[PDB]
């Protein structure tokens, strides 16, 4: 997250870190047994780390739970990143407490200008790189579909929303992929892509979660 702030410890209790030797992607706890993330984050083995704030220190709230099943959306396009969504079933249920909690799926798609919270452990620099130990947070509005498509002519599918600031300076970045965009207590976005990070007129592009409620419920009932 570039241009954000360090979240209060454990204030984003649905945020997970996906770990394969190190942190490589974010995800969102949506059921005691399931995490939603970005299909482009796929690996065949993943440890899910819940209740993290400092991914470099054991602070006593962590639950480390291996993935038992990893299911990419059947229409995920690895090139365009259309349908950039996957579900991870935990090998044992997360225990839900103040620091490890589910986030709701969308009632409806978020209107333009809806305020959200974006989080993760991705790069904090727009010049160079710095990877944080502490979870970063960013307040950001959903952008109009017109703004989104004007920034990325021909590239925004119906499964993509833009969230952020057309001026630059405030965006998600590499290592945030798969993590949450939460607006009014609902998961509306998954960190997906952007052209570099925090550039002028290149806002962050996020998987449009409100399109996937059927798929997610279907997948949970089937597995
Ligand atoms: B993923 O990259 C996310 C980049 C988001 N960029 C942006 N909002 N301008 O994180 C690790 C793998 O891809
Ligand atoms: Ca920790």
């Amino acid at each position: 997250i570039v241009g954000g702030y360090t979240c209060a410890a454990n204030s984003i209790p649905y945020q997970v870190s996906l770990n394969s030797g190190s942190h490589f992607c974010g995800g969102s706890l949506i059921n005691s047994q399931w995490v939603v993330s970005a299909a482009h984050c796929y690996k065949s083995r993943i440890q899910v780390r819940l209740g993290e704030h400092n991914i470099d220190v054991l602070e006593g709230n962590e639950q480390f739970i291996n993935a038992a099943k990893i299911i990419t959306h059947p229409n995920f396009n690895g090139n365009t990143l259309d349908n950039d969504i996957m579900l991870i079933k935990l090998s044992s249920p997360a225990t839900l407490n103040s620091r490890v909690a589910t986030v709701s799926l969308p009632r409806s798609c978020a209107a333009a200008g809806t305020e959200c919270l974006i989080s993760g452990w991705g790069n904090t620099k727009s010049s160079g790189s710095s990877y944080p130990s502490l979870l970063q947070c960013l307040k950001a509005p959903v952008l109009s579909d017109s703004s989104c498509k004007s920034s990325y002519p021909g590239q925004i599918t119906g499964n993509m929303i833009c969230v952020g600031f057309l001026e630059g300076g405030k965006d998600s970045c590499q290592g945030d992929s798969g993590g949450p965009v939460v607006c009014n207590g609902q998961l509306q976005g998954i960190v997906s892509w952007g052209y570099g990070c925090a550039q002028k007129n290149k806002p962050g592009v996020y998987t449009k979660v409100c399109n996937y409620v059927n798929w997610i419920q279907q997948t949970i009932a089937a597995n």
